[PDB]
C-alpha cells in the first residue's frame, strides 16, 4: 500500500500520543454538519497561520474515535497526508500525477470509509479531485489570502465548497488550554508550575511579543521557560562545580608535592589533603542530595509514563469491552501508582542549589525581556499602579495643561476600568499652539502605557485630502492597484495592535477619511477592503488642531472655550464631534513655565555631559536663562525653535572649548552673558 | 556505518584541534535551551557569511566534551555534515536521495543521542527528512535572505524550527577574542605583537575594509602581519634575512667581479666573499637561535596538547573509572617537562646596539595601505588632528564661505563630540549660487575626512518625482525590479559605510522620497523593501538649492536668510527642516577671491606643465586674469564656467605654440591681455 | 606510481630547463605570504590568457631549487597535474573520480611537504577533494569570469582561497623581459639584434595585434625574426635583425607600408592638414581645431584620462563623414576603425540595453556591449554617434559617464577602457540658419539651441565645440574636381583610357544642380556619376570613344552631355 505519504491520525488517536484538545466545540459540530451535508460535504476551514487549525482537525478526530459522533460517520476514519510529501514523490509533475492517481484510487479502492485532511489544501494549485461526488471526502484548511487568490478564482471547484472561519481565542481561552497542557509539559520536563505565572505570561505575550498569534505563542513561551529551568536543575549547582574544579586542582597540588621532597612541599601536601577532605565530605552531602533529587524526579517521570500508558490502554479496553483485565488493571495499578506519586511528593516536600523546581513569573519576565530588551522593571507593574501615578508622572515630563493631563488620565482610567463601551477605545482631538510638547505629550503617554517609541504613528491630513489618498492609505481591495502597497494604517494595526494613533491637519482632511475614522471611533475597528476587520481596542487615537489658538491670550475662562466650541462644531458633524473622549484644548505659555522648560533644557544638556565621563558644570545664570527664554519664544512654535536656538548657542562654544580642552577636566561651564548677548566664558584662553 | 559522510567535530575537540572561543556564551545557552525543548528542538542561526556560526557550533561541542552540558547532552554525539558531498554526488536526486536515507538510516543506528548540526540547510530546499521528530537533531544557520527564501515557505519547517540571529560582534570583543587567538597564532609563528597594535588594526579594518565584516577581517589582518614577519625572515630571523639581502647583493658583487678579467676585480671579489663569510657568521648564531626557539615553542604547545590529552583523559576516565593514570600523568609528567621547557625558554631569552623583529602598528598600516593604497600618514592622523587643522586645509581648496566652513566643522565636532544626538548623522541643506565649488567643497571635505573620492556619491531628484523611482532608489519586494540592484542608498551604505550623500536640487523631490530621507536623518539607518536596516551613523548627507539667487546681491545680511527659510518651509516639513543639523548658506565671489581662484587655476596649469618635461613658467598678466574673470563670471552659473573659459582661451594656444615649434623647453609663457583678448607674446615665431 | 599526471617543475629547475621571466617578485612574495596563511593557505591567481602565470609558479619553483625560499617550504615538492590529463583517461565521471582518488591517495599520503598547482583549476568544479582541510597545499589561476561562476558558489572553497590579480605588464618592463630572453633565443638560433629595434617591435605589438597579449606576443615576434634569419643566413654577411624584418611581419599581419609604421608619429601630427586637404576640403577651422585637440591629447598636457570628443553641426557627407574616415585611416590607419551608431534607433530606453546592456536577465542586454568588445579588440578607435540629442537620456547618460571617465559600466558588469577612443556626435539641428557663405549670431543661435538640449556642461565635457557650413560655389566645384579626378582614376584602373574633360560649365551645372540644402551635394556624387559612368560606358561598349579618345564633359543646352567622338 502507498500509505507512504499518509499519516493515520486515528492510529495516534487510539494510541493517545495526540495532544488532548480543549475548547472550540460548536465549531466541531459545524464541521460535522458540513461533512454530512450532501451538496458540499467539503469542510474548508480558514484561519491565521500557526493557530494549529491542525490541532482542531486532530481534536475532531479524537472526538471521533470515542464513537460519540455522527453514526453515519462514526464508522469512518481520518488521516493526514502532506501534499508537499506527495509532490516530494518526484521532480516533474508528469510522473508525479501517476503517484497522485495512485493516491486517489488507493483510497478509492479502500473498502472502509476513511477521509483525508488535505492540510495547506490550496497547494493543490501548484485538478484530479473532481472525483469528489460523495464517493469521497476531504477537509480544507489554509489562509484567507491564497484562498481568495486561487480558490475564489475557480468557480466549479468552489461552488462545491464552503468557507469556514477561525476566531482567535482570547485570554480566558488561553487560561483553559494552558491549564490543560500544563501537566503534559511538566511531565515532559519533569517540573512544576504555578498558575499566576501562566496567567501573567499569557497576558504578556499577548501584549508585546505579537508578531505571532495566540495561543501557541504563550505555549512556546512556557516551553522555553520550562527548558531554561530544567537546564538549571539538570546542571550541577555552582557550589558543586566550583568544589569539583577546586578538588581537581587540590589533588593536582597533593600529588605534585608528593613528587617533591622538601618540608614546604610536605606541609602544603598535608594542607591540600585536608582541603580535598573538607571539600569532599562537604560535597558528598550536597552531591548526594543532588543525586537523590535526580532519582526522585526520575522515578516521577517513569511513573507518569507507565501511569498514562495504563490509562490509555484501559480506556481502549473500555472502548472495546475487555472488562475483566480492564477493571483489574484499573483498580489495581492506578491506585498503587497514585501511592507511588504521593509518597514521592511527600519525600520531595520533606527534602527541605535546591532550586524550586516550580517556575516563577519573574522567569518569564526575564525571558520576554531578552525577547524585546524592554526593562524588566516596567513589566512587573500590573498596569494599575502606573495608573494611580501616571498623572504627576507625566507632569514630570512636560507641563502647561495639568487639566488636560488629568482629563486624559481619567479617560483611560474609565477605559481600563471597563465602565463604558468595551469596544470603542477612547479617542482624542487636541487644539492649541504647538511647541508645548503636544506631540511629546503623546510620546511620553505611549512610552509610559506601552513603553515604546515605535508605538507612535503619524498622520497629517494634507497628505490625506484626496479621496484616492484615502484609498491608498487604507489600501484597496486586491482587485485594484492598492494591492501592491496596501494600507499602511491597516498594516500598522495588523503588526502592533497595542499601539498609538496620531492624526494631524485634520482640518485639511478629506471628508471621507474623516468619516471612516469616525466609524473606527464608533467601530473600535475598521472593515478593510478585504474583510479582515482588525480590532482597535488596543489603540489610542489623537487628532491635532491649532486654529482657534488665535484666541489664545496669555492668562481658565470658559468664554473662549465656547468660542472654539462653535469654531469646531462648524467644521465637522457634531455627532462625529461627540466621539472624542472629551474636547482637548490648550492655552498660552507664560514665561515662568518657559524658563522651567529652560531648566529642563540645561538638564538634558548635563545629561548629555553624563553620557560620557566628561564632567562639565553648567552654570546658567538666572539672567542667562531669562534672556534665552525671552528671546526664543515663537508666536508660532513656542520653544521648538528656542530649543535648537539654545542648543546651537551653547553647544557651539562648549564643543569649542572641549575640542580645545582649554576648559579642562572637572571644570565649570560658567554659562555667562555679555551685554544682552549670552556668552559662556572659557576658563582660560589657549 | 556510512561514516563516508559522518565527520565528527567532538573528535578534533578531544585533541584541542580547534582553539577556544570567547564571548557568545549566552547564545550557546539559548541554543542549549532550544535543543531541550519539546516543540522544535532544532534552532536556527542568522548572520553574515562564515563569520563563526561554525565557531558557535564547535564551541558548544567544546563545552560538551568538558562536562558542562546536561545529561541529555552528556548523552549526545554531535558532528558536522558532508553537505556539499551529497550536493556533489549526482546532479539528479537519485542516489544521494538513497545515500541520504542510508545515513539518515545510519542515524537511527545510534548508541547515544546522535546530533547532526547542518548549515546551509536551504541547500536541501533550494522535506525528505520529515520522517522522525525526536530521532534527528540539527541546528539551523544561514542568511536572513535564505530564511525568507526557503525557511518561511514550507509551513512544516515553519512549525519545526526557531531562529536565533547573530548580532555583529563589537570592537572590544574583537580585541579580547583576538588576544585569545594571538596566543595560538604567535605559537604558530613565534613572533610577539603589541596588543595596542592589534587594537589599532581592528579599528582600521572596521573603518575601511568593509568588504567583509568584523572581526574575521582583522583576524586575517593579524595573519597578514605574521606573514609579513615570516617573509621579512625566510624561516629565518628577520635581521638575519635583511643581512641575507645584503649577502645576495654581495654575491651580485662576486659575480660582477668574476665577470671582469683583471686582478683588482678578483681582489674585491674576495672582499665580497669575506663579507659573505662575515654575514654568514652572524647569520648562523641567531638563525639557529630562531630554529631552537621555534622548537622550544613546539615543545610548549605539544606539552599543552599532552596536557589537554591527560586532562580530558582524567575526565573520561572518571567517566569510566581510570582517573588515577591520567591523574598521575598530569601530576608529574606535565609540571616537570613544562618547567624544563620553560628553562630552555629562559636560557634562549638570555641568549637575547639592539634590533627588533616583532610586529608593530607600522607594518599593519602598510599592509592596509597596500590593500586600499591609502597613504600611511593619512591613516594615522586620527579624527582629532584634522579637526584642529581642517579649516586650513579646506581653505587650501576653495574659500569664501568661511562661516560655512566653521559651521560644518563644528558639526563634525558635534558628531565626534557625541554631545549631540548620539545617532542622528549630520545634515546640511545647501543654499547659494552654483559655480564656486560647493560640489568641490564637499569633495575635498570628504577626501580630507575619509580620504576617498569614491567616498562621495551624488543624487539629483530630477528622476525622483515618480513612485517607481522611489522604489528603485530603495528597492522593492521580489515581484518587481526594485529587488534587482536594491536601492542606491542601501547598496552604497553597504559598499561604503563612511560616506557623504549629495542630494542636489532637492526642492524638486517627490515628498515621499523626502520622507525616506528624513527617516535616514532620524533613524541612523533605513527600512527597505526587505525591511532590513543598515546603519548610517558613520555617514553624512548633502542637499542643495539655488533659490536665493533672487536675494543674491553682494555688499552678509540676515534679512534675506529668513526669506529663504520660509521659501523652504513652504517646501518641506517644519520639523524636517529642524531635524537637520545646520542650515547652509552661500553667496557670490569677491573679484579679488575670483582672481585668487584664477591664480589657483594657473598654479594647477604650471603643475600640469612640470608634470611633463615642459618647464615653461607663465607670466599671467594682471590684465589677463582681470579680463578672464570679467568674462567668465556667469551670474547664472558662477565661475564653474570660468576655468573652462580660461583653459579654452589660453591653454589651447599654449600647447599649440609649444608643439608646433613656437616654444622650446624652459621658456617663459609671457602671456598678456591685448585688446580684450589675451594673446601670449610669441616667445618664438612659427 | 601515478605521479605521471603532475610534472615536477622543481625537477626541470634542477635540470635548469627553465628560464625565468623577471619582475613581478612582489607578487611572488604575496604568494609566499598566502603559503603562510594558516587560515587559507591556498591562494588563487587571476590574470589573462597569454601571460602564462605558469611563468610565475615556475619562478617560484626557481626560488625553491636554489634553496632561496622560506624553509617551511624547503622540502615542498611543487608539481602540477593537468585537469585534462584526467579528462582523457575517463570512461565516466566515476572513473574520472576513480583516478582522482587514486592520485589523491598518493597525494593524501603525507610523505613529505608537498604543494600542488592546477591550471584552469576552476575546471575541477565543472570538488572531490573538498576533503582538503588545508593539511595540503595547492594553487591555481583562471579568468575572473569562470572563477565567479564556479568557486564563488561554495562557501568552503571560496573562503579557502585568495584572489590575486597578475596585472598588465609595463611596456618598459616588457623590453627588460625581452632583454633577458634575447641571449637565450640567440643561442637557440645563433643571431643578434639591436636592442632598440626590439623596443620598436615591442611598441608595435603594443599598438597592434591586440588579438594577442604582451609580452609572449612580442616573444613570438622575436621568434619570427629568428625564423627569417634561419632562412636567410642558411639559404655581407646578413646575420643580424634590423627593424626591417619586424616591419615585414607587422605588415604581413596588417597589410601596411613600413612607411605608415616607420613614423615616430610626429610628422603626420605636424601635417594632418596636408592629408586632409588631399582628402577633405571645406572646414579648415575644424581641421586645425581637432588637430591641436588630439595634439594636446598626445602632448600629455591634456587630462591623462580624457579621450577626445568633437561636436558636429552641419549636413552629412559634406566631408564630415569623409572626415571621420580620413581621421581613422590616418591616425589609427584603418578604415574599419570607425563604428557608426544611429541614435535615431537609440531614442528608446531599452536602447541602453541594446547598446551597452542591462541586468543580465533581459533580451536587449545581449545586443548591448557593442562598445565593450569594440574597445577590447580595438583600443585605438573612434566612436561615431549621429543626432544624439534624440537618443534616450539614459543613453546619453552612459555615453557621458564613458566620455568623462574614459570608461563606462556595461550590462555585463564591467567598466571597459577607452584611453584611445574618440567621442563623435553628429547632427545639423541648426545648420538651416545658414546660406552659401561667418556670422557668429546664427552660430551663437545654434550654440543656444544646443546647449539648451541638456546640461550645457554635458556639452562642456566635449573637447571642443565645432560647426560646419554650406560650401562655397567655388569650393563646391573644387570637390567636384576632386570627384572627376578619382573618376578619371577609376578609368585608368582598367586599360580603357579616356580623358575626362569636365568643362567648368558642366562643373557649375552639376554642382549647382546636386547642391541641395539637405546634404549639400553628396547625393550629387552619385548623380553626376550616373551622368558620366552611364554615357562613358555606353560609348565604351558601343565603340565610339576609343582609347585615349577625348571625353569632353561639356554642358550642351543646360544638359551636360559628352559629345560622342565617333558616331556608330
Amino acid at each position: 500500500n502507498l500509505s507512504k505519504f499518509c499519516i493515520d491520525m486515528t492510529a495516534m488517536a487510539r494510541e493517545g500520543k495526540i495532544d488532548p484538545v480543549i475548547g472550540r466545540e460548536e465549531e466541531i459540530r459545524r464541521v460535522i454538519r458540513i461533512l454530512s451535508r450532501r451538496t458540499k460535504n467539503n469542510p474548508v476551514l480558514i484561519g491565521e497561520p500557526g493557530v494549529g487549525k491542525t490541532t482542531i482537525v486532530e481534536g475532531l478526530a479524537q472526538r471521533i474515535v470515542n464513537a460519540d459522533v455522527p453514526d453515519n460517520l462514526a464508522a469512518c476514519k481520518l488521516l493526514s497526508l502532506d501534499v508537499g510529501a506527495l509532490v516530494a514523490g518526484s521532480k516533474y509533475r508528469g510522473e508525479f500525477e501517476e503517484r497522485m492517481k495512485g493516491v486517489l484510487k488507493e483510497i478509492q479502492e479502500s473498502k472502509e470509509t476513511i477521509i483525508l485532511f488535505v492540510d495547506e489544501i490550496h497547494l493543490l494549485m501548484g485538478l484530479k479531485p473532481m472525483l469528489a461526488r460523495g464517493q469521497l471526502h476531504c477537509i480544507g484548511a489554509t489562509t484567507l489570502a491564497e484562498y481568495r487568490k486561487y480558490i475564489e478564482k475557480d468557480a466549479a471547484f468552489e461552488r462545491r465548497f464552503q468557507q469556514v472561519l477561525v476566531k482567535e481565542p482570547s485570554i480566558t481561552e488561553t487560561i483553559s488550554i494552558l491549564r490543560g497542557l500544563k501537566e503534559k509539559y511538566e511531565v515532559h520536563h519533569g517540573v512544576n508550575i504555578a498558575d499566576a505565572a501562566i496567567v501573567a505570561a499569557a497576558n504578556l505575550a499577548a501584549r508585546y511579543l505579537t508578531s505571532r498569534r495566540l495561543p501557541d505563542s504563550a505555549v512556546d513561551l512556557i516551553d522555553e521557560a520550562a527548558a531554561a529551568v530544567r537546564v538549571a536543575r539538570e546542571s550541577q549547582p555552582e557550589i558543586i562545580d566550583s568544589l569539583e574544579r577546586r578538588l581537581r586542582q587540590l589533588k593536582i597540588e597533593i600529588h605534585a608535592l608528593s613528587r617533591e621532597k622538601d618540608e614546604a612541599s610536605k606541609a602544603r601536601l598535608a594542607q591540600a589533603k585536608q582541603d580535598a577532605q573538607n571539600v569532599e565530605e562537604e560535597l558528598r552531602p550536597l552531591r548526594e542530595k543532588y543525586e537523590r533529587e535526580r532519582q526522585r524526579g526520575k522515578a516521577i517521570q517513569e511513573a507518569k509514563m507507565k501511569l498514562e500508558a495504563l490509562r490509555v490502554k484501559a480506556e481502549d479496553a473500555s472502548r472495546m469491552g475487555d472488562h475483566s483485565r480492564a477493571a483489574d488493571l484499573q483498580y489495581y495499578a492506578i491506585p498503587e501508582q497514585e501511592a507511588i506519586i504521593k509518597r514521592l511528593e511527600a519525600e520531595k516536600a520533606a527534602a527541605d542549589s535546591m532550586i524550586t523546581d516550580v517556575v516563577g513569573p519573574d522567569q518569564i519576565n526575564e525571558i520576554v525581556a531578552r525577547w524585546t530588551g524592554i526593562p524588566v522593571t516596567r513589566l512587573k507593574t500590573s498596569e494599575k499602579e502606573k495608573l494611580l501615578h501616571m498623572e504627576q508622572a507625566l507632569s514630570k515630563i512636560v507641563v502647561g495643561q495639568k487639566e488636560a493631563v488629568q482629563s486624559v488620565s481619567n479617560a483611560i482610567r474609565l477605559q481600563r476600568s471597563g465602565l463604558s463601551n468595551p469596544n470603542q477605545p477612547p479617542s482624542f482631538l487636541f487644539c492649541g499652539p504647538s511647541g508645548t510638547g503636544k506631540t511629546l505629550l503623546t510620546k511620553a503617554l505611549a512610552e509610559f502605557l506601552f513603553d515604546d517609541p515605535k508605538s507612535m504613528i503619524r498622520f497629517d491630513m494634507s497628505e490625506y485630502q484626496e479621496r484616492h489618498s484615502l484609498s491608498r492609505m487604507i489600501g484597496a481591495p486586491p482587485g485594484y492597484v492598492g494591492h501592491d502597497a496596501g494600507g499602511q494604517l491597516t498594516e500598522a494595526l495588523r503588526r502592533r495592535p497595542f499601539s498609538i494613533l496620531l492624526f494631524d491637519e485634520v482640518e485639511k482632511a478629506a471628508k471621507e477619511v474623516l468619516t471612516v475614522l469616525l466609524q473606527l471611533m464608533d467601530d473600535g475597528r475598521i472593515t478593510d477592503g478585504q474583510g479582515r476587520v482588525v480590532d482597535a481596542k488596543n489603540c489610542i487615537v489623537v487628532m491635532t488642531s491649532n486654529l482657534g489658538a488665535e484666541y489664545l491670550s496669555r492668562a481658565i475662562d470658559p468664554t473662549t472655550r465656547e468660542l472654539v466650541m462653535n469654531t469646531l462644531r462648524n467644521y465637522f458633524l457634531p455627532e462625529f464631534l461627540n466621539r472624542i473622549s472629551s474636547i482637548v484644548i490648550f492655552n498660552r505659555l507664560t514665561r515662568r513655565e518657559i524658563r522651567k522648560i529652560v531648566d529642563l533644557r540645561i538638564a538634558e544638556i548635563q545629561k548629555r555631559l553624563t553620557d560620557n565621563d566628561r564632567n562639565v558644570t553648567i552654570k546658567v545664570s538666572d539672567e542667562a536663562k531669562d534672556k534665552l527664554g525671552a528671546q526664543g519664544y515663537s508666536p508660532v512654535y513656542g520653544a521648538r525653535p528656542l530649543q535648537r536656538l539654545l542648543e546651537k548657542e551653547v553647544l557651539n562654544r562648549l564643543a569649542i572649548l572641549i575640542l580645545r580642552g582649554q576648559i579642562r577636566e572637572g571644570e565649570v561651564a560658567c554659562v555667562e552673558l555679555v551685554d544682552g548677548k549670552v556668552q559662556v566664558l572659557p576658563n582660560h584662553p589657549d
